[PDB]
């Protein structure tokens, strides 16, 4: 489910990386004004070929609609002003360049596979 509490989010991400460091996690920045976020949700993230390629139990979403300081802080730490923004985040600490808009499943998957 979508997070709004960044403390809860990091806790979940840290655990997932300790549980399977040989697998990355994915972090996705959502807001209710984000058109590409809603396209991703409707045409790509819900598609069976994505769930086959990406472990969606390892897919974390943070809702920054409220724009509280913790949201602002997290955006800046990921080099964003706002959504969209989808990162591959690895157990090493390193993160991929973000996907910054709507793509269909095949390009999403290509982006994931090429970024670990």
């Amino acid at each position: 489910a979508m997070f709004a509490d960044t403390a809860a989010l990091k806790a979940a991400m840290d655990t997932a990386l300790k549980e399977h460091p040989d697998k990355p996690v994915v972090l996705d920045f959502y807001a209710d004004w984000c058109i590409s976020c809603k396209e991703m949700a409707a045409y790509t993230l819900n598609q069976p070929e994505v769930h086959q390629a990406v472990d969606m139990e390892r897919f974390f979403q943070i809702d920054v609609t409220a724009n509280t300081p913790e949201h602002q802080a997290l955006l800046k730490e990921y080099g964003l002003f706002g959504p969209p923004g989808v990162f591959v985040v690895r157990s090493d600490g390193s993160r991929s360049e973000p996907l910054l808009g709507f793509v269909k499943a095949d390009k999403f998957i290509e982006w994931y596979e090429q970024n670990r």
